[PDB]
């Protein structure tokens, strides 16, 4: 981990993938009910 | 005509437009450790 510490760069890293995955969820949701 | 009440889609919708805003703030930083 040249830059921040591997400790950091992996969590941010990690952190906003994560991310990715909850805003889907949101949509989930809003899908179905859409289709409701 | 729509789901569940017009203001239900609404606050979901504009709440998971909030989540989107957030995304590119954290990319933003990450840019800056690779920027070196």
């Amino acid at each position: 981990g040249k830059p921040l510490s591997c400790e950091e760069k992996e969590k941010l890293k990690e952190k906003l993938a994560f991310l990715k995955r909850e805003y889907s969820k949101t949509l989930a949701r809003l899908q179905r009910a859409q289709r409701a």
